[PDB]
């Protein structure tokens, strides 16, 4: 679920998902169009694609379980949708952590009209 994803993000990065990531660049949060602004935004592009691969799942609301094996995220067994949603969220959280070195506050609340260009999934 979105709340679990937000907690996973905070655990990984120390940044509150809202507002550090919920309106970032062209792909973090609500919609998505255009060329990702930077590595962090690309994490969100891929995460959107990841959810897009699950038609019949409800990533915003469906809850999954995971644990920590030393610092590593291990998705625990639920329904197939739960497992797949968890793997999407795990990847994005790790991706945000990997790219904290280029996170830029100037991309928070990025205006929709600047999301120029195109990308397929």
């Amino acid at each position: 679920s979105l709340l679990e994803f937000g907690k996973m993000i905070l655990e990984e990065t120390g940044k509150l998902a809202i507002p550090s990531y919920s309106s970032y660049g062209c792909y973090c949060g609500w919609g998505g169009k255009g060329t990702p602004k930077d590595a962090t935004d690309r994490c969100c592009f891929v995460h959107d694609c990841c959810y897009g691969n699950l038609p019949d799942c409800n990533p915003k609301s469906d809850r999954y379980k995971y644990k920590r094996v030393n610092g590593a995220i291990v998705c625990e067994k639920g329904t197939s949708c739960e497992n797949r949603i968890c793997e999407c969220d795990k990847a994005a959280a790790i991706c945000f952590r990997q790219n904290l070195n280029t996170y830029s506050k100037k991309y928070m609340l990025y205006p929709d009209f600047l999301c120029k260009g195109e990308l397929k999934c």
